[PDB]
């Protein structure tokens, strides 16, 4: 039975109840993490900015069976564009806006890797993205305006792969969390 959350705080105990078996229900999750309004003052905590790129600041080590995190997307930060390692993720809106472009799974041969499509995710929206469905590149394209935006992902996962939009070809990144808990973690 899902509720809204009231609170960030909230939307987290949710989530523990959602991920409390050993099966994830995508569409609820969704749906609770799209019902949470984005609250600037609680998350401010985890909204930490780096001029020269996007950062990843942890929110929630989740129950084993998740974990919870804010990005920040200066103006004209993105993403590569990538995969998410077998895992469930999902993006909500916090501020601003995102471009999300969306990929297939490239063949051996190289080839430029074209655009199977895009969209512009605007305030409190949620998007979803497996390795079933494909790969996707996320951008912060504005000019003026910096975003943040709310990522879970199920069960956690610290590497991934970016691919180079020219041949199709991967390489293995790990990934580092600029904070965690609030706390900034060199
Ligand atoms: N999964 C990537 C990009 C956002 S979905 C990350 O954790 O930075
Ligand atoms: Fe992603």
């Amino acid at each position: 039975e899902l509720l809204k959350p009231r609170t960030l705080a909230d939307l987290i105990r949710i989530l523990h109840e959602l991920f409390a078996g050993d099966e994830v229900n995508v569409e609820e999750v969704q749906a609770v993490l799209e019902a949470y309004e984005s609250n600037p003052a609680e998350w401010a905590l985890y909204a930490k900015f780096d001029q020269y790129r996007y950062t990843r600041n942890l929110v929630d080590q989740g129950n084993g069976k998740f974990n919870l995190m804010i990005l920040c997307w200066g103006e004209g930060h993105g993403s590569s564009i990538h995969d998410h390692t077998d895992s469930h993720c999902f993006l909500k809106l916090l501020q601003g806006n995102l471009k999300e472009t969306l990929f297939d799974w490239p063949d051996k041969k190289s080839n430029e890797m074209i655009k199977k499509s895009e969209r512009t995710l605007r305030e409190n929206q949620c998007a979803y993205i497996n390795d079933s469905i494909g790969l996707h590149r996320v951008e912060n394209v504005s000019h003026t305006e910096p975003a943040v935006s709310l990522h879970l992902f199920s069960p956690p996962f610290d590497t991934c792969h970016a691919f180079d939009q020219r041949t199709g070809h991967k390489n293995k990144v790990t990934m580092t969390f600029h904070s965690k808990f609030g706390i900034r973690t060199p």
